[PDB]
């Protein structure tokens, strides 16, 4: 596929966002579903747009399988690909290191010269501090299942509409 979703999950959250997600955006045929468990950092320079997801676990760090990545992450071709990134958090338990996980992982790829794309408004939320916030704005889609798990099937169909068009579709 043209797209590339790669996520890393505990609890099973995220891997079930990242198939909504790959749902609204048409298919198998349009987003390839990657766990970055069963990855190799090569498996990333195969496509020229990704998307990234990744929970916050253990007060402000990335989850487990993408600690193990973390330091490969230097030797994949980023240059020039765009990249969006999304989340799974809970703002209320967390409220200081909310969503934490996805700013450490844009703030890392972003730095290796691909384009972040996909920014989130923070006004749907109520949190203190995030490292996910840059410039007022989320790096990428936050999703709260644990406290707003009504909102996130329309979260999900208006960020990937907004995904489109980054993504030349
Ligand atoms: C022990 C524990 C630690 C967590 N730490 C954080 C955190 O630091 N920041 C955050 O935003 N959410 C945190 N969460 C919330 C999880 O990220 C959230 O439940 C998410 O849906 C888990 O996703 P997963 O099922 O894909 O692993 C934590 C949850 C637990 C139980």
């Amino acid at each position: 596929a043209k797209i590339g979703l790669f996520y890393g999950t505990q609890t099973g959250v995220t891997q079930t966002i990242a198939e909504s997600i790959q749902q609204e955006f048409g298919g198998e045929s349009i987003v390839d579903l990657n766990d970055i468990a069963n990855a190799d950092a090569s498996d990333l320079n195969a496509y020229d747009y990704l998307i990234i997801g990744c929970p916050t676990w253990g007060v402000g760090e990335l989850q487990s399988d993408w600690e193990g990545i973390y330091d490969d992450l230097d030797s994949v071709n980023f240059q020039g690909k765009k990249v969006a990134y999304f989340g799974a958090g809970d703002q209320v338990g967390y409220s200081d290191n909310f969503q934490d996980a996805m700013g450490i992982l844009e703030e890392k790829i972003s730095s290796l010269g691909s384009q972040t794309v996909g920014y989130w408004p923070i006004e749907g939320y109520d949190f203190n501090e995030s490292k996910a916030v840059r410039n007022n704005q989320f790096v990428g889609l936050a999703i709260d299942e644990d406290n707003q798990p009504d909102l996130t099937k329309n979260r999900i169909k208006t960020w990937v509409s907004q995904l489109k068009s980054e993504f030349g579709l």
